[PDB]
């Protein structure tokens, strides 16, 4: 079972003996710092961690005695806030003193802003603040993978309205491949969760059940898939049965669209002859519901893209549409899912509208660029300290590294507001009590145990939503 | 509760439709393919086997809540509910699979067989590739396990060269990073992979997971120093880090401490604060309790350089037997800002430059050695290789025209010794054939028991440097 006493940063173990003597209150606050290009965030994931992790007893006597025979081992020495926490279990049925307030969920906001805030509401419980930093600042992820999908989920926009006109299947055009190139089970369905944010279409099946438990849904399920085939299914019927194989599974599908890689030894001969030739009469007879997916899964992801594009336009009857791109017929369309990260999906849409080719032929898998090779210096996701009160009066602190002003933290206590012009804006040293800019937009969403404020996917989704779909 | 069948890729569910009729056996395998990382420390299967795949892995309930969920996720009825009813009915729903692996800590070089697997009944031949997604997270273990340990040859080198001798190497690179990775679980995991290497860490779910899938003789695999943080500098006011500073040390008087020093200026922190102001509160510390002084902001070499010139004119300097400097014994310097491997490798030889030994310093790293990390790093990957259809067997693979580096092994694959002591991998069932030994795989799973295990002090030993042996 999971304890939150062995759910922190050893070092944090240590520190109820650093602060200054007579402290009462520790204010942190959580930001995407901006560096001297990911101009805005889309804050996501607290929720899940506040309800998995935070609230309700989540102290016993039991999990402090455990935490002690730990710690005593951990660091050959006894160093270890027994009364500390023996005092939130018997004061507090082992509910947690904590206020956290928060910008909502889906909220689409510029680096450099308090994203949300961090108090102990005891004042024998200053040190419970920054105890909690290390669990919290896993937010980093979710708000990651969300802001990095919905960047891609911009340039296909983008690029979709430029070669058809319309912005119509956007949500169906970036899926989810992650699940096994991501670091565990758990963060599987995190990060999944986190690019449904944005689009309606993944094979990472963990995060069906995260979004259903913690945030919910009007549908049935968040996130949908389809039927495809993989390198063993084309493999097992032997080299020389490749056609074989891919006559059964085009049969077994007839109805539903399928995806078949087709790579599995020469893509452009599985193009032009299997495909364009010995099978075609399969694929011209098919469903504009139930098209043929064909799926390349290596060489230089533009180049193979659009060798692969030539040789079905040339196999099949392609049409231009009223912007003047082509386009395939609609039983036949292209997946691309190798290689695929923001740099490269960039690179591939630019590559076809330079060759003609609409962006309404393709779609893109990701995974290990969608869930895993994202860092926490990406979007520089930080939580400081930026308000005490010691012998009853408060003080601004912040660090201010003289080599990096880039590391510089904000002072005193927060407040997320909206400009007249409509943007937002951080208000420093307790100045939005002068209330010269409207209301805080941060809401209280934790308190003393309780989740007091929820959000559902369905209102995340509608905060995330791109301008160009509002227009 | 976790259900395993919710826990593989989508499509996979449709695979049972797409395989040659009348197939029987399906066999994959898992290997860091061929295109630096010249060997790979395979390390975390054990965890998988344990916490996901042994025992009743199928219930009725588990089956009603896929299908269920795949009529929504497909917007239609492909879930094979049969092939997992056949598995609860026949296996009292244990998973009728066999996987053969390396043993755990083994250093491995690249595009060798590090474990199969395939179904020990005809009737789930789909099983196989159904649990590729799962087996391949190994990956993370595998990838976390060899990137630490390239570390500690760096290391290994540096402080060879510069004291002569590799005392304390196992405290040198030091994980701080739980607050950089994507989950608890993947901190755990990550966590225990650094600790086959290196015996110092701040991500205290690592302990956890070790005692209970793998177990040491002594009572943790892992420890820790009591050290600040910013807030607790910052939280004395501006003016008052001297005061800070004092409080820390004489809290810990008797125990190694480290102190951030570079809240509002690095160099003052050093030259003025410690070096002059508490300068008489080092000085007085024992061997086994030193001051650590803590950088963690401007270019780390640049960064590093400075510093150990500010203390050496404060502080009393040695020289040791191999010619470089050495800080006294009470004090140390630790660097845990933008340490990855490469920038390791930089701070070290330019510290070598400079004639200061690799004794004054260790590292912490946190997304650099948990988080930056992906599949691609070691091409770790999972292949059909041999399947039996209508009673034959046909050795399969792919190999792509556009990429000779995807191309896939073909058929049965085993593990072997070579004459000159390295490993090989055979083919298409040569093994068979006794040229070349024993099969250095063992079977670690089958039919839902976990056959063959290794405590972490044994893979520890496995993973140790040539150097070091
Ligand atoms: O190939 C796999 C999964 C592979 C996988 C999974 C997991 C791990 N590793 C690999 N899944 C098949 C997805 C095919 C979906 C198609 C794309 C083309 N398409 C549009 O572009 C579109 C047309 C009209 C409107 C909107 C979009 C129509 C829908
Ligand atoms: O500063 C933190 C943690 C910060 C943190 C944690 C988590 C997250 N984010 C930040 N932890 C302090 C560790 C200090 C260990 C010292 C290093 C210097 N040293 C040697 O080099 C050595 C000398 C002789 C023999 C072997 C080694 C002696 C041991």
């Amino acid at each position: 079972e999971f304890n939150i006493l062995l759910a922190t940063d050893s070092y944090k173990v240590t520190h109820y003996k650093q602060y200054p003597p007579n402290t009462s209150k520790v204010y942190s606050y959580f930001e995407c710092r901006e560096k001297k290009k990911y101009e805005e965030t889309v804050f996501y994931g607290l929720q899940y961690i506040l309800n998995k992790y935070l609230k309700g007893k989540v102290v016993t006597k039991e999990k402090i005695q455990e935490a002690k025979d730990v710690y005593k081992e951990h660091f050959q020495d006894d160093v270890f806030n027994e009364k500390g926490w023996n005092y939130i279990l018997e004061k507090y049925d082992g509910h947690l003193p904590i206020e956290i307030k928060a910008v909502p969920e889906g909220f689409v906001i510029p680096r450099g802003n308090v994203l949300f805030t961090v108090e102990n509401t005891d004042p024998e419980c200053y040190w419970l603040t920054n105890w909690i930093e290390t669990i919290l600042v896993q937010s980093w992820y979710p708000i990651t993978v969300a802001t990095n999908s919905r960047e891609q989920k911009k340039i296909l926009a983008k690029y979709l309205l430029e070669t058809s006109g319309n912005l119509d299947g956007l949500e169906y055009k970036l899926h989810d491949f992650g699940y096994r190139g991501v670091s565990s089970q758990e963060t599987a369905g995190i990060g999944a969760s986190a690019h449904l944010v944005n689009f309606k279409r993944t094979d990472t099946v963990a995060g069906l059940a995260l979004i259903k438990k913690y945030y919910g849904t009007k549908d049935p399920v968040p996130g949908y898939s389809v039927p495809a085939a993989e390198h063993s299914t084309i493999t097992a019927w032997g080299k020389d049965h490749e056609k074989d194989a891919f006559e059964h599974i085009v049969t077994q599908f007839s109805s539903v669209p399928v995806s078949v890689v087709s790579d599995s030894y020469d893509i452009y001969n599985a193009c032009e002859k299997i495909w364009g030739e010995d099978l075609r009469h399969l694929i011209v007879s098919r469903s504009t519901q139930a098209p043929l997916i064909i799926r390349p899964d290596s060489g230089n992801p533009l180049d193979t893209v659009l060798k692969v594009l030539e040789i079905l336009g040339k196999k099949f009857p392609v049409t231009e549409n009223s912007k003047g791109y082509k386009l395939l017929p609609p039983y036949l369309r292209v997946i691309q899912g190798d290689g695929v990260d923001i740099n490269t999906l960039q690179e591939i849409v630019e590559g076809m509208k330079q060759k003609m080719w609409s962006i309404e032929n393709i779609a893109f898998g990701s995974g290990g660029g969608l869930l895993q090779k994202l860092t926490r210096d990406l979007l520089n996701c930080s939580f400081k300290c930026s308000y005490v009160v010691t012998n009853g009066l408060g003080i601004n602190v912040f660090k201010d590294p003289v080599a990096d002003p880039n590391k510089r933290s904000k002072k005193g206590r927060l407040s997320l507001h909206r400009t007249p012009a409509g943007n937002f804006v951080t208000l420093e040293e307790g100045k939005g009590d002068l209330e010269e800019y409207g209301q805080d937009l941060l809401h209280t969403v934790f308190k003393n145990g309780k989740v007091t404020k929820s959000y559902s996917f369905d209102e995340i989704r509608k905060n995330a939503q791109l301008n160009i779909e509002l227009e």
